[PDB]
């Protein structure tokens, strides 16, 4: 049994059967395998953009603006260690070109900033904190540089880039990941850099034998979006050609593949492929809407439910999750982010504390149609199953089914396609005493190395914060759907009600003409005087607050409405707000 490390070329008139056989035996390097094991890593977007409020800087920023008031990289790393992250990855230089360490290559760095009298080095402080907490360290060094005069004079910039890279990879200990962002906004006009990606790779390999080269790299593949969503069917043995190879643009176009594409490795797409790459997916997403810190987003840190969903759709979908948490203008991770990271870590810890499968590491070799049964611990209730393949021998599983043995027989609890490094399936809780896994389809013989099962507490979405409703709807009860009639849950005095079409979107069924009524007992209804028209709502579906002439006492409210077409409107309780005095 032989394996192809990282790349395999199919012989010129290989049959699909031969391609499948070779594909099944394509395997990660030790560095790629070690990377995969991390699972959960942290991005730190920090730089001059933190101080200007921009997501992308333009290269004209004054270094004087870089001035963190109380920077503490130990606070960053302690927070992230405690939250479960296995590496921290710093934006040493973003597209704006401002360097966070005193590089010999340019004046456009912390050396030209007032921070610590020009004597600072953020990269150094982060490395010292990683040293203290035994945290792995990675660097983001933007290929696109909007400050450097030599950008787009290709050989000069390539040398410049290598000199920056060499500093980062020489003076700051071991580096486990080097991130080369593909983003470039020069556009059809402006500067045209031809990067020497191979020389950059040779530098990395010489200085940092453990490192993987990511994104514009052939070690780690961008998942294809920034929203935190991987693929249910995730082939890390992939036809997608790393962008750093000169042949990539033509070969990817010929196969109809690109980073965001749906299918990057099915047998169907193998048909026109002439080679295959071990090039595994990394899901990058921010804890906030933006990558850099904005105070405006302090109330927009992603909810626990959303972060959990991201986890299940990343780590649970055979990707590594790289979650960004941006330090602020103090040079600290903000309190809101800290609290939410702790919540997320506590949720994962609770969820994975008690594996209910006994003997789940019985290594299982099977071909298509094979089944394996696993006993559960006494009195198990489960709603989460985790599977792994032995990817040291390739990625092989193509379809599978999972069943749980109840008091009243086997119940199907999930179905999937790929497994890979790790695949998790969630389903409604069941009480069961065994689990059965069936490999419906696989390449060659599949090797399942673990099955595990858990009870994950179901999480509720966060309540949307609305400045036009100050009586939480958790206390309301719907009395009637049409006309929408609502018991607010106690007697209040109202200054207004608001009608907010769902998603602020126009629809044929929206309210236009209306009468609003109030009652103390839900039987005797008094009309509240109002214009009776949500004027222009069919061209502007943003919320409309109807300010009352008088303070209005109410226990129950009722909205009678017709649509722009004079039909009966449909209104949901979530589209109504009130302001209590």
């Amino acid at each position: 049994e032989n394996y192809y490390v990282k790349h395999v070329e199919f012989p010129q008139s290989a049959t699909i059967e031969q391609k499948v056989d070779m594909a099944a035996r394509l395997v990660p390097t030790p560095q790629q395998y070690a990377w995969q094991q991390m699972e959960l890593t942290a991005f730190l977007h920090f730089g001059i953009n933190t101080f200007t409020g921009r997501e992308w800087g333009d290269g004209k920023e004054d270094p004087a603006l870089f001035n963190p008031s109380e920077l503490d990289a130990e606070q960053w790393v302690r927070t992230l260690k405690e939250a479960g992250f296995k590496m921290v990855l710093l934006t040493a230089k973003h597209h704006d070109g401002f360097c966070l360490w005193p590089t010999a290559t340019t004046k456009h760095s912390v050396a030209s900033s007032p921070w610590k009298n020009g004597q600072g080095d953020v990269v150094k402080e982060l490395r010292a904190a990683c040293d203290k907490y035994d945290m792995k360290f990675g660097v983001y060094l933007s290929p696109w540089d909007r400050n450097a005069e030599c950008y787009g004079d290709s050989p000069r910039y390539n040398d410049f880039f290598i000199r920056q890279l060499t500093e980062l990879l020489t003076n700051y200990g071991e580096v486990h990941e080097v991130w080369f962002d593909g983003a470039n906004g020069e556009g059809p006009n402006g500067k045209k850099q031809v990067y020497d990606w191979d020389a950059f790779y040779q530098t990395i390999q010489r200085l940092q034998p453990k490192a993987v080269m990511a994104i514009m790299g052939d070690d780690v593949r961008w998942v294809g979006n920034e929203k935190g969503v991987g693929r249910e069917t995730e082939w890390n043995a992939t036809v997608l050609t790393p962008g750093i190879y000169a042949r990539s643009q033509e070969n990817n176009k010929r196969l109809g593949v690109f980073s965001k594409a749906e299918d990057l490795g099915s047998r169907k797409i193998l048909e026109k492929a002439t080679e295959l790459f071990w090039y595994p997916s990394e899901v990058d997403v921010s804890i906030r809407p933006g990558w850099f810190y904005h105070a405006e987003e302090d109330g927009k840190v992603k909810s626990l439910k959303h972060l959990s969903d991201i986890y299940f759709q990343s780590v649970g979908y055979n990707s590594v999750l790289l979650l960004n948490i941006p330090p602020d203008r103090r040079g600290l991770i903000h309190e809101a982010d800290i609290k939410r990271l702790k919540e997320f870590a506590d949720y994962r810890q609770q969820t994975f504390a008690d594996n209910r499968v006994k003997n789940g590491r019985k290594y299982w070799s099977t071909t298509s149609g094979g089944e394996a049964v696993y006993a559960l611990k006494s009195k198990s209730e489960i709603n989460l199953v985790m599977l792994q393949e032995d990817i040291t021998k390739g990625q092989r599983v193509e379809a599978f089914t999972v069943e749980a043995l109840t008091d009243n027989g086997w119940k199907e609890v999930g179905k999937g396609t790929t497994i890979g490094y790790k695949r998790m399936l969630r389903f409604p809780a069941v009480n069961a005493n065994k689990l059965r896994v069936r490999i419906d389809e696989c390449r060659l013989t599949a090797y399942v190395s673990q099955v595990a099962a858990y009870y994950a507490e179901p999480l509720q979405e966060e309540t949307t914060k609305e400045d036009w409703n100050n009586l939480p709807r958790s206390g309301w009860k719907q009395v009637a759907a049409s006309p929408l009639t609502i018991d607010l849950g106690k007697t209040v005095t109202l200054s207004s009600f608001t009608y907010a079409p769902s998603k602020a979107e126009v629809k044929p069924t929206m309210a236009f003409r209306y009468q609003f009524f109030v009652s103390m007992d839900g039987k005797s209804w008094k009309e509240v005087p109002a214009s009776g028209e949500f004027s222009n709502i069919m061209h502007n579906p943003l919320p409309q607050t109807v300010a009352f002439s008088q303070k209005v006492q109410a226990r129950f409210i009722k909205l009678e409405a017709t649509t722009p077409d004079a039909t009966v409107a449909k209104v949901n309780m979530n589209e109504i707000g009130v302001m209590v005095i």
